[PDB]
């Protein structure tokens, strides 16, 4: 699916570093942006959590996307849900990040 790549929250061409600069301007734990890694199947959640920046590997594979033992149909449906529960202890994914 490529319902994620007109999100705001999503970026194309953002590495690892600018996305940490991105987050460097307004630091508020929920901050968080999506981000394509270098690998062809590979993206990144790049948030702000306890004060500090994170980066959490997101696998496409086949049909669905995985993040750690959780699969879910689609990048955006993996958002979504993280938007509503926690996404590392007790943090959601709250203040996405555009332009």
């Amino acid at each position: 699916s490529h319902m994620h790549e007109s999100k705001e929250w999503y970026h194309a061409s953002l590495t690892r570093a600018q996305a940490e600069h991105m987050l460097m301007r307004v630091p508020r734990d929920g901050a968080f942006l999506v981000r394509k890694r270098n690998e062809p199947n590979s993206y990144a959640i790049s948030f702000r959590a306890e004060g500090k920046i994170k980066h959490c590997r997101v696998q496409q594979e086949g049909q669905t996307v995985m993040l750690g033992n959780s699969e879910f149909d689609s990048l955006v449906d993996l958002i979504s849900y993280y938007e509503k529960h926690p996404l590392y202890r007790k943090m959601k994914l709250r203040y996405p990040i555009n332009e």
